[PDB]
Parts: C-alpha cells; sequence; structure tokens
C-alpha cells in the first residue's frame, strides 16, 4: 500500500511526504519540507485528520499504544512519534523506516495528520511534564492529511 | 465514528463536509460549499486521497464492486455516487444519507477524496460512454482529504 501527504500551514511551510507498506511489514517514508529555518524540527503524527481549524484541530499524538513521548528507538513512545529532521539551507530531505506506523490496521496513520514542528523534539528526556506528552515541540508550522496513493 | 474534509481549488470554491455513522447504518453528510454557479453540482468520492496535482491526482470514482457509474439510488452505481448537490446564491448547503460509502471496513472512504464538480452529474443517463464512468460532470473544482474527527 502507498500513501502521501501534502504539508501545508499559514506561512510559507510547505512539503511532500510519501509512505509505502508491503505486507505487515515497516513502513517506509520520504519527503521533502521547505521553508524551515536551520536546525531540527519534530515531525509527528497526531490523531485527528481534522485541519478545520489548520494545524491545531489535529489533537495530540497518535498513541494507540498508551505510552508516553519517546524517540523513535524507544519502546516508551507513541506511535506518532518520529523524531527530528534536519534542515539546512531551508530544506529538510529524509528517508526514515518504522515499525510501529502502519498504513493497515489498529495503527493505521491513513485519515490521520503529518505535522512538522516549530522547534527541536526533545525526545522525552527534557526533564519536564510537556516533554513526555509532546517533546517541547513547539507550534505547528505545517501539516496535512495522509491518504492513498498510486 | 465521525469524519471531515476540507474542500480547496485553485480557484474561489471552498468548504467544509463533515460524516457521521454510527453502527454500521447509512453515513450522514452534511456540507456548505461556496463560490458555486446556480445549479446541479456532482459531489464523488473519488479513489484517492493525493492531492499533490491538486485535483487531478484524486483518480477516477471509489469503485470496488467494478460497477458502471450510476445515481445513488441505482443498485448499478460506483460507491463513490453521491449524485448532486445544488447551489444557490453562490453556496450548497446540504445534507445527504448513503448507505453504501462506510467510514470503517472495506469500503471506508477515510483517505480517499471528496470532489466537487464544474457541471451536473448526468446519473449515467447521458447516452455514452463518459456517462457511464464520470457522468459528464466536467472538472473538480475544489476537493479534500477525508480523515477522522473528534
Ligand atoms: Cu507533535
Ligand atoms: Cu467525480
Ligand atoms: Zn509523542
Ligand atoms: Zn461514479
Amino acid at each position: 500500500v502507498k500513501a502521501v501527504c501534502v504539508l501545508a500551514g499559514s506561512g510559507d511551510v510547505k512539503g511532500v511526504v510519501h509512505f509505502e507498506q508491503q505486507d505487515e511489514g515497516a513502513v517506509s517514508v520520504e519527503g521533502k519540507i521547505e521553508g524551515l529555518t536551520d536546525g531540527l524540527h519534530g515531525f509527528h503524527i497526531h490523531v485527528f485528520g481534522d485541519n478545520t481549524n489548520g494545524c491545531m484541530s489535529a489533537g495530540s499524538h497518535f498513541n494507540p499504544e498508551n505510552k508516553n513521548h519517546g524517540a523513535p528507538g524507544d519502546t516508551d513512545r507513541h506511535v506518532g512519534d518520529l523524531g527530528n529532521v534536519t534542515a539546512e539551507g531551508g530544506v529538510a530531505q529524509f528517508k526514515i523506516t518504522d515499525s510501529l506506523i502502519s498504513l493497515k490496521g489498529p495503527n493505521s496513520i491513513i485519515g490521520r495528520t503529518a505535522v512538522v514542528h516549530e522547534k527541536a523534539d526533545d525526545l522525552g528526556k527534557g526533564g519536564n511534564d510537556e516533554s513526555l506528552k509532546t517533546g517541547n515541540a513547539g507550534g505547528r508550522l505545517a501539516c496535512g492529511v495522509i491518504g492513498y496513493s498510486p
């Protein structure tokens, strides 16, 4: 199965992210996001595919396994915790593989929202309660609803 | 379960459509679309949730049963054949039900695209092959990917 999202927001940040999965195996994520300031930016799947109030109506992180916020490599993470992407020269181009997200079944991210954040995700190690919820990633620069692609 | 989509295009047509389904019953669809010419406009669910080339990437009608295009009341119809909405004073505000689409299972429209068309859908009664594919509904004025909503 293949899926895609077009990211847009209130400013100039925009991008495209592609997703692919064979069988019920890992999902391959490839994207390009333009308009970011240099450095790390949190990249997460939020629960709702609702863009009626911009990125704010996407809700919190997708967390069907009922864990705290973490890094992609941790056992204690949300399904939607895909870590940080790195921007240089105003662009982030990335390829990740993840085994917790899916394009089918209960952990399906189809009809959910991908969000790129203002600040780096602290990966649950920030020393405060917010770190265990959002990684202190701040504002939502751009987002899109994930749909089926050819 | 509830779902939503925000409709946008390359012109001034825009809107919001809400979907709700209780148990495995008919889905209620309620929307408002602005910027339309008076009269009938086709309203369908296209297969892909891909808005990378605007509405032109949404594919054809959602059609898992391999049927011909028809009216919502016909047995020979695509799952995505929701008929026409009527615009008055620039606005189409509508409330319909459908028994073929779903928000869960094989006929789920989450992650797919709702499209509002330039012209009336001829409901398969146009007398040519295109009628049997798209209803002769013409261009795609606005579209959006369907996602989960609170
Ligand atoms: Cu987030
Ligand atoms: Cu159509
Ligand atoms: Zn998280
Ligand atoms: Zn059709």
